[PDB]
């Protein structure tokens, strides 16, 4: 049954339930991203009002092929009535279409539901700033000390650097980028940028990259692998076994592959820095592991709260457990007695 965290009190309305079937005394569903854990259950024999970002929507016609009567897109930073309720949808930054929503209850109360985000000072300059927030549903995907990660920024100088040297020294070289799920596609792109080429992709994964309003998106990638030299493939081909055979395919046209998989945390990171990071090796394949997150650090994720200073803090994530509760519940108490709210 539909646990209480996917509940928004004092509406009819769930986030992120699909999975359930109908949901007793729900009017509308609302979806954060195009994430297969929180779209599960969608189909295109879905008859119920979903409410979603421009994005997301796409996605769900053209993916899903659920049927257009069904999708309501709305736009960002704009407040909006929804079966008389006000409520606004935010940039997550998270991956492309992902959205926080504030609810504005009839009562009084304010609800952020974060979906899944990665915390940013720059959040602390949106509509969040004009009006005070009672319960906070919070992607605690991330919430312990030992998570630290670089910037997205730093990780991609990183592999730009990597690839680019690499690809100087060995005209001959190929690069491919692991994928399984949108989000992440910075990796990619600034690679195959700096290396004047497009990308390569499947049929499937060029469609999915077609509904992400990606400015240019035409001059970026291709489904013609031969013309280019950074190419994707499925994040399970990314081994020796899949790399060694997607080489063979290539027709003689390379002779070294250079990969990188795109990872959230990592027990590595706890000791090594993004500069000293090292690949795996065998024989001409080469394989690099980066800590690309599009989740709050630890640190991100408290500042973000303390700025915030809800009455009461949900979490979605890690919920399984009493020992992941328990814990949880003390960082928010910490945080709590140190900022004074
Ligand atoms: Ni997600």
């Amino acid at each position: 049954t539909c646990p209480f965290y996917k509940k928004i009190p004092g509406t009819g309305f769930t986030v992120d339930a699909f999975q359930y079937g109908v949901v007793e005394g729900c009017t509308a569903y609302f979806l954060t991203h195009f994430h297969s854990d929180h779209y599960a259950g969608l189909s295109k024999h879905f008859t119920f009002p979903v409410y979603c970002s421009e994005i997301t929507g796409n996605l769900l016609k053209n993916k899903l092929h659920v049927q257009e009567q069904y999708i309501h897109p709305l736009p960002l930073d704009t407040e909006c009535i929804v079966n008389g309720v006000k409520v606004v949808l935010l940039d997550a930054n998270h991956c492309p279409g992902a959205v926080m929503i504030l609810f504005y209850l009839p009562n009084g109360t304010v609800i952020l539901h974060t979906g899944d985000f990665r915390a940013d000072p720059s959040m602390e300059r949106s509509l969040l700033a004009d009006q005070k927030v009672h319960m906070l549903y919070l992607d605690t995907t991330y919430c312990s000390p030992e998570y630290t990660f670089p910037s997205q920024q730093e990780v991609i100088r990183f592999a730009i650097n990597t690839a680019f040297e690499a690809v100087t020294l060995n005209p001959h070289a190929l690069v491919v980028c692991g994928t399984y799920s949108i989000g992440k596609e910075k990796v990619f792109l600034a690679i195959a940028d700096v290396l004047g080429s497009k990308v390569g992709m499947s049929q499937e994964k060029y469609k999915t990259l077609q509904c992400l309003n990606i400015p240019e998106i035409n001059s970026l990638i291709t489904t013609d692998m031969c013309s280019s030299l950074v190419h994707l493939l499925p994040m399970m081909q990314i081994n020796f076994k899949g790399l060694q055979s997607h080489l063979k395919k290539c027709g003689g046209k390379y002779n070294q592959i250079l990969a990188f998989r795109p990872t959230g945390w990592t027990h590595s990171n706890k000791f090594t820095r993004i500069a000293d990071v090292i690949p795996q090796t065998k024989g001409n394949i080469s394989i690099y592991g980066i800590p690309y997150s599009e989740h709050s650090s630890y640190l991100e994720m408290k500042r973000f709260v303390q700025w915030l200073k809800p009455q009461k803090i949900i979490p979605t994530v890690n919920v399984g457990t009493w020992k992941s509760r328990s814990t949880m519940e003390k960082y928010f108490r910490e945080w709590k007695l140190e900022a004074g709210y």
